[PDB]
């Protein structure tokens, strides 16, 4: 019942794999969240880009409610009338031959690694089990053994047994390093985030994505774009990669694909790649279930109908321009695209990002630091200019109160 | 004859592999340098740590002058009376069984890689040509094909053909990454600089070197310490690694080993490692020549007799403490050990490190930026407190004139 | 103090990467060397062609002595008044646009490989990292990982980890093999020694160098001539390649470039090749230092003023003609050009080249076998006919005493 009671209970019956910001939410609608004491807050995290369409979006909620009375899961042992409709929809929306439905973001990543590997052997001709996938330092795509194996962050891999072989890491936003890495004919793919979220919203230099595409094509290497956090209007486009008109070989979607109402994930690619996996060689119990498909279609429609991409683009500019007005002795950097932004706090003797977020919380705005001194600002794409302007002032006062 | 004439001539008859600070020196003594116009300057670069003992140190100069009239080079085909004297001296000074004499820093590095590899196969038992050497990102140990192959800096490797296999790179100042890397039994060694010079004087966290030593020992991996720039009193100790009482398996020395009077390099290690290389398997025409050995002995004696290490330690503190008094909107960071220091210039619309160095030059102090916004401050170890204090003020005025 | 004490000391404190001829020299002047017991010897090795001008040549010694009191090293971070003077001198002497100054022979070689590669990509248009450099079997250009990678001699490469990719080897003195090799458009250069020194003074057939030049030009491949041992009057010309009037694309000089007083190396080529390397892409701490430049200028002047080339040519003929008078059951072959010569000892049950060299030593002449049965005879170019005649008799008696 009480925030402290809630914290207390979780601490007793739940694993301590997290250290959340001490706020106990019980309701959320649009850009707002309310804790157990009734206090309202601006959501400047969007569940890590999962609630782009805002919390409990009516249209998506309706889709869930209508389908639950009909069918929720049959398993892929049999067909369900909804999946194919969703598949046709998403493949045409993103312009790819097929889609492989999964549940979580890591799963989409695993699927991509399996597609890349399978393709490397069956199509590229790499000798069995000598295939490698290159990743960029600072990457974050999940918590599976394989995912943490490509991580350069000790917090993800330290203490977690022997790691997955075949994973090469190179610096991010580095075309020369990529080119150097692609000299090995055993490389099957390169997986990259158009903008690294958890690394601290690190935006690569303009031309980077074009370079990656040119390099991968030239060396017969698959370009896997992890758009699980940057895609679906978040950065101001359907896919962050759209900013440079780049067409990755494989695109990974997740989070906002369901508006935060169901774990839905997707991996898009053409037949020459997708069909390397035969019947019975890959799957998931919940992947492609009826319920998740209806919410996915609805979540995608919301993004389309409400032109959330153009909104994100317009308002992001304002957000960044205003944030840049803050004192350099305070905010050392402001970066992002669309509504995926972050500020770098100059950690000193007294203050730090956590403290800023605690006080920010006290002033009605919810956010969390990514790397101790980096604070992410990513409010639902349904936010309005005035609402943005109000939150911006909450950020200003908090920042200027230390 | 004229500075501009000098620049002009070099531009016409010399390769453009450099873009030096526009100053044409013709004389140097101790901490001072004089250009062709007679203008005196404080040397805050020390020829990249090669003139620790100061320019044209009388004692070293005498050693060179006496030996040149006797013998300079016989080649290693025959013995010369000087080499063995030097060997006994340096091995006992640094407490290692033997020393392999070479000329340049890269050569010492190459020798270490060859020792590591040879040892990996003959002693560790690694299968022929599967041995790997791990390096830390940001490393810089020369310009040979092999050296640039371990580099993460595009300026060193871009455009320079296929690279040397067997070189693994991990982040610097990262014990978890090292440990993860040492899981491969094929790793023969880990080469690290106690403090990365060219990376921008990046000092690892206290305990790092102890961790590296513990990790290497535990995994039967050679710990190669590149002390070519941090050693010989530069950081305040005979070897920077002395700060944590760590004993690397192989130590690389160069630069100041001759006071800047002759290219002399050295690789120190015990018999179990050194003796893996048999007669006729490694060498150099000039390595271990009589002339270089006399200057080397003299250069080492100067460091000892004049207690330059303790001086570097004492004055470095002052240098850093004073530099830290500068405005944060100007100097964003000050780092170093002994007289190996650097400041990070907040590059803005108007100013940058090059400009600061140009004006610094105009005010009588010579220094050069390492990475566009990083300026190194490393004056000869023979500098005095008042002289340091004077140069410090030259730095202050220049910094505060923008 | 004693020869055996000297051998003993080195064996204890120095790496065993060599097995020199048991002679402990302490002084050398001109063509003579004196050991610790005062015994005088004729130097028939010239420090592997490093002391062409004779040991401790007064003119070169003076140059070193004058410059040491002024400036020795500033580093390439700043300009020094001497370098440009030397550059203008050497470029005009050899008739090439520019010169890239380095320290050791291998470094000049590495620089050439980097120039060839860089040129291959930026000017020839070879795809990134597919460029190859062809070498001739029996080649020897140093001890770096890259250098040993082109070696066909097990003693240089065996046990030294994975090798450098992109290095193709073809038989020496073989135009058809070269032509066949140059069919691959990815070949950027061909590095050759006009006469292979360490292979055992193997002189190619007349017309070979002309063929190489015609072939390289026709296939847009750089002709890199390693004149580090054959150049600077040693064979009877400024460059051994002068014998056929061939102009290589890149010329490598070293050893005698300083008369054995300082490690000085040089790589000469025109702008279209030299300028492919931009500022900050290649260098060396000691490369182009003031001290080395003065000795280099002096060493070159000595060669010029004293007409050492014509002397080497004249006396070499006498040396070879006399050596050929030896019994075939003893000396199976006599070869060379200028003062770069060698005899092939018919190794039998009792005698061998080492033994001949040991007894030769006992008779006052110092030489060393290159490949067990090949003995090199290369005395300083300052030798006189009578002195040569005397040494020739020492060779005769020794050879005829078995
Ligand atoms: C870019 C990216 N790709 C994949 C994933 C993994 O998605 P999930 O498996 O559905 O979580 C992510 C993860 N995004 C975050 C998850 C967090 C969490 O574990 O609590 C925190 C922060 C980001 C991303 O980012
Ligand atoms: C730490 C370290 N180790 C080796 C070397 C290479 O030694 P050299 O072959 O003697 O140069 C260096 C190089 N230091 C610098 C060299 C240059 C240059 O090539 O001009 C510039 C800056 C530093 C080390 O730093
Ligand atoms: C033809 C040639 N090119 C380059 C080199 C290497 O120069 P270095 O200055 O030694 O780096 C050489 C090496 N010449 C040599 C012959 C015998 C023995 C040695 C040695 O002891 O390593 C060197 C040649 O020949």
């Amino acid at each position: 019942p009480t925030s402290d009671d809630i914290f207390e209970r979780e601490y007793k019956y739940g694993a301590h794999n997290y250290h959340p910001l001490p706020v106990a939410l019980e309701r959320g609608k649009g850009i707002y969240l309310w804790d157990v004491e009734g206090r309202k807050y601006f959501d400047f995290l969007s569940s890590y880009s999962a609630v782009n369409q805002g919390h409990c979006h009516p249209k998506i909620v309706n889709a869930l409610k209508s389908q639950v009375d009909k069918l929720t899961l049959t398993s892929r042992a049999f067909y369900n009338n909804v999946l194919g409709e969703y598949e046709e929809y998403i493949t045409k929306l993103f312009n790819y031959h097929k889609v492989l439905p999964m549940n979580t973001g890591v799963e989409a990543g695993e699927t991509a690694c399996k597609l890349a590997r399978k393709w490397g052997y069956t199509v590229k001709g790499i000798q069995k089990y000598k295939a490698k996938i290159v990743f960029a330092a600072g990457n974050f795509w999940g918590r599976t053994l394989s995912a943490i194996s490509s991580s350069t962050d000790p917090t993800s891999y330290d203490g977690f047994g022997p790691f997955m072989p075949g994973f090469d890491i190179i610096p991010y936003n580095d075309l020369p390093a990529l080119e150097r890495a692609l000299q090995d004919p055993n490389v099957a793919a390169f997986m990259v985030e158009p903008i690294q979220g958890e690394a601290g919203v690190v935006v690569p230099d303009p031309g980077y994505l074009m370079g990656v595409r040119e390099l991968c094509t030239r060396h017969q290497v698959l370009f896997i774009a992890d758009e699980i956090q940057t895609g679906l209007a978040r950065t101001g486009r359907w896919l962050a990669v759209d900013y440079e008109n780049v067409r990755p070989d494989i695109v990974l979607l997740g989070k906002a694909l369901s508006g935060g109402l169901y774990p839905v994930s997707a991996v898009l690619c053409d037949d020459d790649i997708m069909l390397t996996i035969k019947p019975g060689e890959h799957g998931s119990t919940y992947g492609g279930n009826p319920l998740g498909c209806r919410v996915a279609i609805a979540a995608l429609e919301v993004l389309e109908e409400e032109n959330l991409a153009e909104n994100a683009d317009k308002l992001g500019i304002i957000l960044r321009n205003e944030l840049m007005k803050l004192p350099s002795d305070v905010v050392t950097a402001v970066r992002g695209k669309g509504l995926l932004n972050a500020i770098v706090i100059k950690e000193t003797k007294d203050w730090d990002a956590w403290k800023v977020c605690l006080r920010l919380r006290d002033n009605g705005l919810l956010a969390k630091p990514t790397h101790g001194d980096i604070i992410r600002f990513a409010p639902p794409l349904v936010i309005k200019e005035d609402e943005l302007r109000e939150s911006i002032e909450i950020i200003n006062k908090t920042i200027l109160s230390f």
